[PDB]
């Protein structure tokens, strides 16, 4: 039950989003890094990085919730037609992330946007799941997801999973997505 | 508690909810001095999962028109995330005999591609079966929220080579029946 649900929609993450943009993604952020940011120290990271936040509590402006969060840009954009929508586009934004009133990460962030289904069908008497159900459901999200980018052509060092349970006032998002990104070289 | 549960409610809460509150008034925008569409979206529901990138590779008797105006919102990290939706003229004697928004339900093609991946572990049969309950589930949830429901039609059907079937003749049928 909670597993059949997680893994279809994992499975649907990685055929309709995470398998056609994370081939050519450190192309569109090489491109990015050389013509618009030749900031020495401000290069945007060469990998996507997905928050998995385990609550499955996810907000359409990723900013508001940390001061220490700014929107930068946006990548080039990718479009494809798919399924009979001419120019489906998939965007991509760009992150600054502030530590001590100073630049210490650039980076393209967002949330996995199947977990605000998690959160829907938990919220929905018609969906028929309750809360202890959406936990499981968003950890085996994570799990499944995991093993797909592992055994996948397509996830070529481009791509980090960032999983908390955080909802909070003792909570930094930034720090959060700094302690990644500064693990990696 | 299976899969097309989740791919239904996802195309509900990700999609349907959010570009059907405003589909009526992108129509009027297309609508202009020189520009017949229907107000209401055309959802194809094969249930072989058969989806077609190319609506024209279907069936040559639908043709791409134009692109409706985009729809844009910041959702999940991704600030300017745009919603496109296409305008198919169909012909009937090489003429045009219709025109409407038209596209395929995604996530069928998501359980046709669970099927061909050995990982997913879904069989041609479990296919079957989730295309059918995603079908059931997605109308369920369109009858309980009817702002939504009058401005799609759903339209799902079993092609068996079969020269039957003309796809453009079938969704006329339902443009010409709503009229
Ligand atoms: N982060 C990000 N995730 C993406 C993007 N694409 C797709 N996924 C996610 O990959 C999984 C499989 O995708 P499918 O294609 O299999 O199923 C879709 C499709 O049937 C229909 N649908 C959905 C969109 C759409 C979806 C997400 C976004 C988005 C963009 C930025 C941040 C957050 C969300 C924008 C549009 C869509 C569209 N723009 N035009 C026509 N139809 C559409 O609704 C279904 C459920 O959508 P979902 O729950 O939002 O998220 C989907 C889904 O979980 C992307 O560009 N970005």
């Amino acid at each position: 039950g909670n597993f059949n649900v997680a893994h279809g929609l994992a499975w649907s993450y990685y055929i309709g989003y995470l398998r056609l943009i994370l081939p050519e993604l450190q192309a569109r952020i090489r491109t990015y890094n050389q013509h618009y940011n030749n900031l020495l120290r401000g290069a945007v990271s060469q990998r996507l990085y997905i928050l998995l936040p385990l609550d499955c509590g996810v907000p359409d402006n990723l900013s508001m919730a940390d001061p220490n969060i700014r929107f930068l840009d946006k990548l080039p954009q990718q479009t494809g037609d798919r399924a009979g929508i001419k120019d489906r586009v998939y965007s991509n934004s760009i992150y600054e992330l502030l530590e001590n009133g100073q630049r210490a990460g650039t980076c393209v962030l967002e949330y996995a946007t199947p977990l605000q289904t998690l959160f829907a069908m938990s919220q929905y008497s018609q969906a028929g799941f309750s809360r202890e159900d959406r936990l499981e459901q968003a950890k085996l999200f994570c799990r499944t997801l995991e093993d797909i980018l592992a055994d996948a052509p397509e996830s070529q060092n481009n791509c980090r999973l960032i999983a908390y349970q955080e909802p909070d006032s003792s909570f930094s998002l930034s720090q959060e997505v700094l302690r990644h990104l500064r693990q990696e070289e």
